[PDB]
């Protein structure tokens, strides 16, 4: 049972294909048109089904070429909207209908951003982008908003001719609208079968650039030639991806670099990966997140996640391939780094939240629980040590991707749950059944708080880290001195980020010690969004007052959750930055994302 979704479960009807015929008007702040439902019943005697909205407004239902009698239920908070629609003919098992809806967005949808010009990087042209996972499908169009139904789709989508829209799909081509030629019609087709948070959108004044033979980088046109070589190692990480997955079924790899209000850092859209322009750091310092994206081409959009109680499926999986690829172009012992900062942001997380928080279990219930709300690390890293600490168990690496391997092919366009995955864990090591026994499953899948058992980490890349991070921890006033630029000459950017992670997780620090980080190592100056990001909440947790204009500044200017939510929260919580948080918050709500503007009042419990 998804728990999320109020539409019709895949054992009544199942979503076969969706053809969307949509118009976008930045006037209204609408998106509007028809979505065609090809679904199939699952059951005799079929006579209604039920589809998920959410602030949508609907025009007809029409079947057989006939408006028919439909319903909107009481509206159930954050699951939307429950649409009944009576069939105008019982259905028999297996037999497939076609359901036109014609609809209309809400300004307010949860799915979608509507920027203005002076919020884009030309300062022309408005932008449009969507984000549906978890359950924000339903904010864009009626559907099985439930990742248990995968479907193909075909789309048409008209926009203003100045602008290009693009979608988690394969580019069809592109004409003037015959019914207006002050728009253009940008067609769509996705012929894989995916589960319907993989349905994206993006309309803007957009420009590409070829990085590899399957991949193109789209964002605005002042960020193509910084994103063409951040991104520069795509396709070498799709190869590596490629031997550990098998076969890439996709067709196109391209990458969208969005405004800087994306709220994550990447989002898996099939054909086109969406990221935070906050990866732009000028070194490729933060490809993990591209090889990430690579990752669930297999883990997540080949095989998924029944419900969203068993995500950590989806991102356990791809965190241990994104850590696998990172290893194989770096070596072993950068994957080992990666490991044990992955641990690191498992105990911030559980320590976040609190050792006995139902979010911090694998397998969580998220049964009257806003998805958005119990999103954290936890299924992406205690997923990750569950599978490395099986790795460590069963053999080693080799013998745990033959493993990862033989999952994707068996499961591939498929949506399961953790009791699948696990009965086939035990089927493909029938014979390491007595050591599979020995783990203590009750705790890893279903207990609160760190896992029981903690992986064997290689320490040589970490050891620097740590070292650097106790002494500053140690060092009393009259060790201030000793500190140098020179401390740094040997640490890489991953380095100096694990330094100031370590060093974080014993904030506050002394002021005056703070002080003496800035006067000598100039962490200022470093423009890397994720050091920038550590040592800004160092500062502001250390109460520096110089920190807050710099940590208020992160925090608008761009808007991934990563950084934005722990910023705002940070100086919440210091005296003297609260009222200016508060206000801050207050003063850009309206223009910001609608689940980051969510997240952030809930967090500074401003409603
Ligand atoms: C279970 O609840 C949730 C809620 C939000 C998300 C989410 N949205 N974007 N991402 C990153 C790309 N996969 N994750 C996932 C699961
Ligand atoms: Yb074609
Ligand atoms: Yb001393
Ligand atoms: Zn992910």
């Amino acid at each position: 049972v998804d728990t999320c979704s109020l539409a019709s479960p895949a054992s009544v009807c199942r979503t076969k294909h969706l053809h969307l015929r949509c118009s976008v008007d930045f006037t209204r702040r609408t998106l509007t048109g028809t979505a065609a439902l090809t679904v199939q019943s699952q059951e005799d005697n079929l006579r209604s089904l039920v589809l998920d909205t959410k602030d949508l407004t609907i025009e007809k239902v029409v079947i057989n070429g006939q408006e028919v009698k439909y319903a909107l239920g009481e509206r159930q908070s954050y699951k939307g909207s429950p649409m009944e629609i009576s069939l105008p003919i019982a259905l028999s098992k297996n037999q497939e209908i076609v359901i036109e809806i014609s609809f209309e967005t809400s300004p307010k949808s949860s799915a979608l951003q509507w920027l203005t010009p002076e919020q884009t990087s030309g300062k022309e042209h408005p932008y449009l982008f969507s984000q549906c996972q978890a359950i924000h499908c339903r904010a864009i169009l009626p559907c099985q908003d439930t990742p248990s139904v995968k479907l193909t789709y075909t789309a048409e989508v008209s926009v203003p001719k100045e602008l290009v829209a693009l979608m988690s799909a394969i580019r069809d081509g592109e004409t003037p609208d015959p019914e207006d030629p002050s728009r253009k019609i940008y067609k769509f087709i996705q012929k894989v079968p995916i589960p319907c948070y993989l349905i994206a959108l993006v309309v803007g004044a957009l420009e590409s650039r070829q990085i590899g033979p399957r991949t193109l980088v789209w964002s605005e046109k002042e960020q193509v030639e910084k994103s063409a070589y951040e991104f520069s190692e795509t396709e070498s990480m799709l190869k590596i991806a490629e031997d550990l997955g098998g076969p890439y079924v996709w067709g196109q790899y391209d990458l969208l670099v969005l405004p800087p209000s994306f709220p994550y850092g990447g989002m898996e859209n099939p054909c086109l990966t969406f990221v935070t322009p906050t990866l732009l750091a000028g070194d490729k310092s933060l490809s993990n997140v591209i090889a990430h994206e690579i990752s669930h081409s297999w883990t997540g959009n080949l095989v998924t996640n029944k419900t969203w109680d068993h995500f950590w499926l989806n991102e356990g999986h791809t965190v241990y391939l994104e850590r696998h690829i990172c290893g194989r172009l770096f070596g072993e012992k950068f994957r080992h780094f990666n490991a044990l900062g992955g641990w690191g942001e498992l105990q911030n997380s559980v320590k976040t939240f609190g050792e006995t928080h139902p979010f911090t279990k694998l397998v969580v219930d998220l049964t009257d629980i806003d998805p958005d709300v119990a999103y954290s690390s936890v299924p992406y890293e205690k997923g990750f040590a569950l599978l490395f600490y099986l790795e460590q168990l069963l053999g080693g690496p080799e013998i745990f991707l033959g493993f990862l391997k033989a999952y994707v092919e068996k499961f591939s366009y498929k949506s399961i749950t953790t009791d699948d995955w696990k009965d086939f864990l035990y089927s493909y090591f029938k014979d390491k059944v007595d050591v599979l026994n020995q783990v203590d499953w009750n705790a890893w899948l279903y207990s609160p708080g760190l896992p029981p058992i903690k992986p064997n980490y290689d320490m040589t890349l970490t050891n620097a880290c740590i070292a650097l991070s106790q002494r500053w921890i140690t060092a009393k006033e009259d060790d201030l001195n000793s500190f140098n630029a020179t401390d740094l000459k040997d640490l890489s950017s991953h380095q100096l980020n694990e330094f100031l992670a370590q060093t974080l997780q014993r904030a506050p620090l002394p002021l005056g010690h703070i002080k003496r980080m800035q006067e000598v190592y100039n962490f200022n100056a470093i423009n890397n969004s994720e050091i920038r990001f550590r040592w800004l909440r160092l500062c502001i947790q250390s109460k520096w007052e110089d920190a807050i204009p710099l940590a208020l500044k992160m925090a608008t200017e761009q808007g991934r959750m990563k950084f934005t939510r722990p910023l705002f929260k940070d100086l919440a919580a210091f005296d003297k930055s609260h009222d200016q948080a508060v206000r801050t918050y207050q003063e850009h709500k309206a223009s910001m994302h609608p689940v980051t503007a969510m997240l952030v009042g809930k967090d500074l419990k401003v409603d």
